[PDB]
């Protein structure tokens, strides 16, 4: 698709540890991850405005976790993520900013992948811009359609084309969610409950009709562009089909937008299942709302890179939290991160060392376990300290530590 961004080379970690183990949103309980000889995965990419802030790389870091022990574990991976180039919330950013949507969606992307590369993140293998994905969303709702999955309202002006939220039995199994629930997030997070004509208030927008002073495409079901889930939809099950073993993207998701791109994407394959593991992580700001420029409590990745900060010691600071605490930037957690990343540094520069197989199995013993980077930041704490305290013989196990801190952790040492 869209030109992505480079890979850092990847060292090969002799041995191998546990398959990984990760909790899944849907069945709200930590269960085995097993792919076929080739892993797959779909990320929810960016909104291309606000760079690439602290939210953002604390979701993208995660998985870059998942597609590196992937690799450790001797799997091909398929890594797809979008950019969500097309979109409301973009387009009243760039209206507030005086600036044309393309332009500033062509920026923020630019900036993206220079942060993604600054930070050593695995790149996608299919880079893919929603508006790029048009004919894939024309031919799935157009699938959606002919089953009755789908309607048009009866509005002349207004033909929209909705997604009946019953259109599959098992419809909120992915969030566990309510209606009461559903209704208050799907209003606060672009639904609209309210709009008269749809069969039920969560029927979710597939196709807007033509609006003035809007971008369209043409389609079968008149002029107009695709609602947000089925965008996603139409990307995953196109690229990587019914096999899909991980759904991600940041916190808020999980409803309604993962709910209903699952529940698009099963309709249309009659398949019980979008995706095996629902995996959903983020970060707030220190307001504890999420990151944005209107908040001011946006933290950038470049801003922190031109403070002089080492993109290994943002990587260190988002791990010292696990992925599904809530977790939180401060200057004690970057002073802790430089602190640690100085230490490894350090013991990893030692002559020798003792023998580093007990913590390098350790490491991907936690990683493992629903990507326990607190303690496998903990057990690299343990040995860089008796390295340094009290040293060791072998002259290979500090390289040796630097190259699984690289291959597992991104982190270079
Ligand atoms: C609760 O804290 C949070 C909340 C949200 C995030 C986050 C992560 C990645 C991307 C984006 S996003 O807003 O840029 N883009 C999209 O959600 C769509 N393009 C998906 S298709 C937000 C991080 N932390
Ligand atoms: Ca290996
Ligand atoms: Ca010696
Ligand atoms: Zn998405």
């Amino acid at each position: 698709g869209m030109q992505s961004w480079s890979a850092p080379a990847i060292p090969v970690v002799p041995g191998r540890g546990p398959a990984l183990r990760l909790f899944d949103s849907a069945d709200r309980q930590v269960r085995p991850v097993t792919p076929g000889p080739t892993a797959t995965m779909y990320v929810c990419g960016i909104t291309p405005y606000d760079a690439t802030h602290l939210g953002h790389a604390a979701t993208y870091l995660t998985f870059d976790l998942v597609h590196r022990l992937w690799l450790d574990a001797g799997h091909t991976v398929q890594y797809v993520q979008n950019v969500t180039d097309v979109d409301d919330p973009l387009f009243e950013r760039a209206e507030r900013d005086g600036i044309d949507w393309r332009t500033l969606g062509d920026r923020e992307t630019q900036l993206f992948r220079e942060d993604m590369a600054a930070l050593r993140v695995l790149p996608p293998h299919d880079y893919v811009a929603a508006t790029d994905a048009i004919a894939e969303v024309v031919e799935m709702v157009e699938k959606l359609l002919a089953s009755g999955a789908a309607y048009i309202v009866e509005d002349a002006e207004y033909p929209d084309v909705y997604f009946r939220a019953d259109a599959t039995a098992q419809f909120g199994y992915e969030s566990g969610y309510d209606r009461d629930t559903m209704l208050t997030l799907f209003a606060e997070r672009g639904g609209d409950p309210d709009r008269p004509g749809k069969s039920d208030q969560l029927d979710a927008l597939l196709w807007r009709a033509e609006r003035p002073g809007e971008p369209s495409w043409p389609s079968p079901f008149g002029r107009g562009r695709p609602g947000w889930h089925v965008e996603c939809s139409a990307i995953a099950l196109t690229r990587i089909g019914t096999g899909l073993d991980i759904q991600g993207g940041g916190s808020d998701l999980i409803f309604p937008h993962h709910e209903y791109s699952a529940a698009h994407a099963e309709s249309v394959t009659g398949e019980r299942r979008f995706a095996r593991h629902y995996v959903h992580t983020g970060m707030i700001g220190w307001d504890g709302h999420k990151m944005s420029k209107s908040r001011g409590n946006l933290v950038l990745v470049s801003q922190l890179r031109a403070q002089g900060v080492d993109p290994s010691a943002i990587r260190l600071g988002l791990f010292s939290g696990h992925y599904r605490e809530d977790r939180f930037w401060s200057n004690e957690v970057l002073d802790e991160a430089n602190a640690r990343l100085a230490r490894w540094r350090s013991a990893t520069a030692l002559p020798e060392a003792p023998d580093a197989t007990d913590v390098i199995a350790r490491v991907r013993q936690y990683l493992a376990d629903d990507l326990d980077t607190p303690k496998a930041l903990a057990a690299l704490d343990g040995w860089c300290t008796d390295a340094l305290s009290y040293g060791g013989h072998d002259t290979e196990s500090p390289r040796l530590v630097a190259t699984t801190v690289d291959a597992l952790l991104g982190v270079d040492l």
